[PDB]
């Protein structure tokens, strides 16, 4: 797709802190953008809307190139439309937000400038940030993470996209997601197909792979880290469903691990670590800090900060593991004791190390979950399982919690705040902002 210009665009600024292992920081000025897919997609050379509802333009939209011919992507109010505000180094993401027509959450990725995204390598590295749930209830997933997407959202190696980072392209993740409007340079309209529940939204004929590594799915009832590693690191278009994920029939696709090797201290029987008032550890109606550690074995270790008083991660045991770094050891333990195979067909911390060795993308993002509910996050999943079932209870949600409709009725207002990022080489970032 192309970008037209009828709404401005403008990113909301956003700084962050790098650190440096000789014990300072320095702000660094970026912003964020929201995904391609929230934005008005209409005809280059008129208002006639390319996609309204679930549904695309038959005339303008016949076949994917032609439809990417034709079309432009258009600017984001992201105050007015979307919900998005930002003061500083804080990022407000509001969940349902009222103008013209409605809207549901966003999905923002951080700019290195006006036209690019900024990349992370994870590898050796650490990422804090601050983050307020408070007031995300049973459904909602404030996420922030990474994944292994093209700097320029993919104008280099597709002509036909002319849009870029500056317009949220080039998407993609471990669902390779075939909501997505545009891929490659093209529409998604071929094998289009409307979503049953969702006005907005439909699954089309292709998806967009890459690496995944969740630093945060939460709530104010759970949270988990998850790495999830893919058979090519980056970006890649699937065709139906070979893609898997949440968008297909069969979840296990061809080339991506849709569930990851997931840490979520309430699935792994510590109900008492995190959730709201003081009877947990960490208390969900205050900020917290939360410090994401990339050693160079490729496991994952974890701390988090309240009050000035650190939790590593809490240990669990699972099968023969014992521990709190996510490592080989846990993985496998998991998949033993839990059940699935995924994580580890798709190459496992092994393959996941290949996506932190290279640059990877900064999203942030608050969903309600049109499939499940959310309640593999926050509930018992699947429903008709018991706590005997290991790893099927993960928070303390209602079976019958995270109805879309109903949470967007009777929570609009929910939003989710993450503030202060910094990043540096491991054991960097408790220091002194610059
Ligand atoms: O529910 N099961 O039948 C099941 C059995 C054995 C292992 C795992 C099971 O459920 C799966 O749990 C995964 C871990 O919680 C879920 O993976 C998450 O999916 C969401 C939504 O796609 C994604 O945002 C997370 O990053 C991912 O870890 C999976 O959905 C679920 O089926
Ligand atoms: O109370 N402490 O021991 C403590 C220690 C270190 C950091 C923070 C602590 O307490 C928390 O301080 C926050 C910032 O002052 C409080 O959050 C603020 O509360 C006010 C009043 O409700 C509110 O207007 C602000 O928007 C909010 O940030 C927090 O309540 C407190 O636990
Ligand atoms: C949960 O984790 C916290 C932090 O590690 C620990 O203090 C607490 O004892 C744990 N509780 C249980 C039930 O494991
Ligand atoms: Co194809
Ligand atoms: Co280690």
């Amino acid at each position: 797709q192309s970008a037209c210009t009828l709404q401005s665009e403008t990113h909301p600024p956003l700084t962050w802190q790098k650190c440096s292992s000789g014990g300072t920081c320095t702000q660094q000025t970026g912003s964020v953008v929201i995904d391609a897919n929230w934005r008005w997609t209409h005809a280059t050379n008129s208002s006639t809307n390319c996609y309204d509802g679930n549904t695309w333009s038959s005339t303008l939209c016949p076949d994917n190139e032609t439809c990417a011919k034709n079309c432009c992507l258009d600017g984001a109010a992201y105050a007015s439309t979307y919900g998005v505000t930002t003061s500083g180094n804080s990022l407000s993401i509001g969940f349902v937000t009222q103008s013209a027509q409605k809207n549901v959450g966003a999905r923002l990725y951080l700019m290195a400038s006006d036209t690019t995204y900024q990349e992370f390598t994870l590898l050796g590295n650490e990422f804090s940030f601050d983050v307020d749930v408070s007031q995300l209830p049973c459904g909602l997933n404030g996420a922030l993470y990474f994944v292994s997407m093209d700097a320029d959202g993919g104008v280099s190696k597709y002509p036909t996209n002319t849009a870029g980072a500056k317009y949220g392209t080039g998407y993609c993740d471990s669902q390779c997601p075939r909501d997505l409007k545009f891929i490659n340079g093209q529409a998604n309209v071929e094998g289009w197909e409307p979503s049953s529940n969702n006005a907005n939204t439909g699954i089309g004929g292709h998806g967009s792979c890459c690496s995944e590594m969740d630093i945060w799915e939460a709530n104010s009832i759970s949270e988990a880290l998850t790495p999830h590693p893919c058979t090519t690191v980056g970006q890649e278009i699937c065709e139906g469903d070979g893609c898997g994920g949440t968008y297909s029939d069969n979840r296990y696709g061809g080339t991506c691990d849709p569930d990851g090797c997931d840490w979520n201290p309430y699935r792994l029987g510590n109900t008492s670590f995190y959730g709201p008032g003081s009877s947990f550890t960490l208390d969900t109606t205050k900020k917290l800090t939360v410090v994401t550690q990339f050693e160079t074995s490729g496991a994952i270790n974890r701390y988090y900060v309240q009050d000035g008083v650190t939790f590593q991660q809490p240990n669990a045991e699972l099968g023969s593991y014992s521990g709190n770094e996510l490592n080989d050891d846990y993985c496998t333990a998991e998949e033993a004791e839990f059940g699935g195979s995924s994580f580890s067909d798709k190459g496992g911390l092994t393959q996941f190390k290949k996506a932190t060795s290279g640059g990877m993308v900064l999203v942030m993002s608050l969903w309600d979950d049109y499939y499940a509910n959310m309640l593999w996050l926050d509930s018992t999943y699947p429903t008709n399982e018991t706590s005997s079932t290991p790893g099927a209870v993960r928070g303390s949600c209602s079976t019958s919690s995270g109805v879309p409709a109903q949470v967007e009725s009777q929570s609009p207002n929910a939003k989710v705040t993450f503030s202060n990022i910094k990043f540096g080489p491991i054991g960097s970032t408790g220091n002194p902002s610059g």
